[PDB]
């Protein structure tokens, strides 16, 4: 009746508002300009399109009693959209991890000069592959009207489509995301270990310089310190390398008594920069944790719908399907609420998201 129509109607507007907020935050804040936030904005675009088009149609179908009120030729469109955006999201997320798994493994990943157009084309390519995956739904639904209509109700009825799409769209990106998340935490655990080794090497060679009577000892210690400071090529790694090379210039000239005071000043710079480099890896893994959270939430909230759809294929004879069919009618809306959940996490964890969204609240832009 109507006591559940209101419950399923708030989800649409919450999804719309939250994802429009996310789009505005990504497109407005100058601090979010990188590949990950561009992918998140594309994800928010997909969520906003899903909430603007598919969710209200599903709501009106619910209020009409799970009956299709639109022209019969548009049903194949509806499912297509419901596949086009979600398949994007599960592949957008799967993209991000992969990118963040590989774009950080090059030894100069902590550098500036991010490839904006490269990430833009990556997003376009992910959308293109999602379009290619989603094309069969309308292509084979326009020909056969019994593939998108299951005895008067507009939903996927082809068991082959259900199985393959569940494998292709849902399970494969989920497994890829899990494996890449594990490999990402394993890889990032090594970053914080090499940095500590560089810090220890710098401390050892600074101890060596402080107590010295030779001229080439300074050269050896400064060379070892030069190798340690190189690190992930931040660019201000080279400002520390440049200062070390300045002291190395003093040593190679010959004045030992002058190089030691310089290295003392560089020691203060070294401690400051390492506490800045090791802090950068902390954010590098915090973003990974937040993205893992959003992966988990999306997958878990879309799980029951796929579980029941897979159930409805193989055991079509040895499984009761009286109330189980009605379970899908709320599992689909759990999957829809997965769209609205993401901005909540963004406001819960990412500080810039919190500030921007609070700015837009309480009678303000
Ligand atoms: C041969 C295939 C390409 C044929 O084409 C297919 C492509 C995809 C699938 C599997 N995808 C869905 O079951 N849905 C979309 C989805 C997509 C991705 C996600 F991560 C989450 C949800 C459901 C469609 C029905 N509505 C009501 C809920 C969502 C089925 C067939």
């Amino acid at each position: 009746k109507n006591w559940s129509a209101l419950l399923t109607a708030v989800v649409i507007i919450l999804t719309i508002a939250g994802n429009i907020l996310v789009i505005m935050a990504v497109s407005l804040e100058k601090k979010l300009q990188n590949a990950t936030n561009y992918f998140l904005m594309s994800l928010a675009i997909a969520d906003m399109l899903l909430g603007f088009l598919v969710m209200p149609v599903s709501m009106l179908t619910i209020l009409y009693g799970y009956r299709w009120p639109l022209p019969s030729k548009l049903c194949a469109v509806w499912i297509y959209l419901d596949v086009l955006f979600s398949t994007a999201k599960i592949w957008h997320l799967c993209a991000i991890s992969l990118d963040r798994y590989v774009a950080i493994q090059n030894p100069i990943h902590h550098s500036r000069f991010n490839s904006r157009t490269k990430a833009f084309l990556k997003i376009i390519a992910v959308w293109t592959i999602s379009v290619g995956i989603s094309m069969p739904i309308p292509v084979f639904g326009l020909q056969d009207d019994s593939k998108v209509f299951k005895e008067g109700s507009c939903l996927l009825a082809d068991d082959n489509f259900v199985l393959i799409g569940s494998f292709v769209s849902f399970f494969i990106p989920l497994t890829i995301m899990v494996i890449t998340y594990f490999l990402t935490i394993k890889s990032l655990q090594k970053e914080a270990a090499d940095l500590e080794d560089n810090w220890e090497t710098l401390n050892d060679n600074l101890k060596v310089i402080e107590k010295a009577d030779n001229a080439a000892q300074v050269k050896d210690a400064l060379t070892k310190m030069r190798a340690a400071a190189l690190d992930a090529g931040s660019g201000s790694g080279d400002i520390l390398v440049g200062q070390i090379d300045d002291a190395l210039k003093l040593a190679n000239e010959g004045k030992v008594k002058e190089a030691q005071a310089a290295a003392e000043q560089l020691k203060t710079t070294i401690n400051a920069y390492i506490q800045k480099y090791g802090q950068s890896i902390s954010n590098e893994q915090k973003a990974c944790k937040v993205l893992g959270i959003v992966f988990f939430l999306f997958v878990v909230m879309w799980c029951p719908f796929f579980i029941t759809n897979i159930m409805a294929v193989i055991c079509k004879e040895s499984c009761n399907e009286d109330v189980i069919g009605a379970l899908l009618n709320v599992f689909v809306w759990i999957g829809y609420l997965s769209s609205a959940v993401n901005p909540l996490v963004y406001t819960l964890f990412n500080k810039t998201y919190r500030s921007a969204f609070s700015r837009y609240i309480q009678c303000q832009y």
